[PDB]
């Protein structure tokens, strides 16, 4: 039995909104947003990780282009395969490509896997939610109905399943009937609500919110 409502907020588990600015690294703060969380479980502590460290070293072999987007999964096994990731205090987000500067002496978190859900599974990402934590998605925010979004529950019907916008499920619920899925993005405070989307949720994959789903796990 699954709860009508989860805000992984209310349980310590998700950190400050970041704000991207004009470098297309929203695959690397979904991809942290997630962690974060997992960390949060496994050792009690709140820490924001470091996305600059994604952006300069998760790259060529990993599938991104740094500022020019990303694969939150491919960012994932570069955590993995690097055994850690810095924290984002020691290893700051300059909104830019830059040099590699992973130091192990600043590692915050680890990562042993991750695993992907089903495409358009509203069903299965729903109880990854509630079991598991945050998990991070893909959305189509290629719509100034998206950006231009203050408050309320975001249906767009000139939204598609294809996704090119990295954002962290934290949550979901229904405003008066109107289901959603809590979405956490990386526009900053000024965004939305507090920089937190509701998206419409079991309306066929709107925005492909289900469409590539992921998250990690510490063991
Ligand atoms: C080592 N390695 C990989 O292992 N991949 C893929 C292979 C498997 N895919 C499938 C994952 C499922 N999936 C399929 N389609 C789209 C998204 C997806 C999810 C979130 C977001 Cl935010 C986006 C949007 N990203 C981009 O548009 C983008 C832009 C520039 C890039 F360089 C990379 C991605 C796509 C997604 O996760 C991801 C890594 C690689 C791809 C390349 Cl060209 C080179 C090396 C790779």
């Amino acid at each position: 039995i699954l709860p009508d409502s989860v805000d992984w907020r209310e349980k310590g588990c998700v950190t400050e909104v970041k704000y991207q600015g004009s470098c297309g690294a929203s695959w690397a703060f979904s991809a942290v947003g997630a962690l974060e969380a997992q960390l949060k479980l496994k050792t009690g502590k709140l820490v924001s990780l470091s996305a600059q460290n994604l952006v300069d070293c998760s790259t060529e072999k990993y599938g991104n282009k740094g500022c020019n987007g990303g694969f939150m999964t491919t960012a994932f096994q570069y955590i993995i395969d690097n055994k850690g990731i810095d924290s984002d205090a020691s290893y700051p987000y300059k909104a830019m490509d830059q040099k590699c500067q992973y130091d192990s002496k600043y590692r915050a978190a680890t990562c042993s896997k991750y695993t992907e859900l089903p495409y358009g599974r509203e069903d299965v990402l729903k109880e990854a939610v509630a079991n598991k934590g945050p998990v991070s998605v893909g959305v189509d925010a290629r719509h100034p109905s998206f950006f231009l979004y203050r408050s309320g529950v975001y249906y767009e019907p000139s939204c598609t399943q294809n996704v090119n916008h990295g954002v962290l499920v934290v949550g979901y619920g229904d405003l008066n009937g109107k289901e959603y899925w809590l979405v956490k993005n990386s526009w900053g405070h000024n965004f939305g609500e507090e920089g937190y989307i509701r998206m419409a949720r079991n309306k066929g994959n709107h925005c492909g919110i289900a469409s590539f789903p992921s998250y990690p796990e510490i063991l």
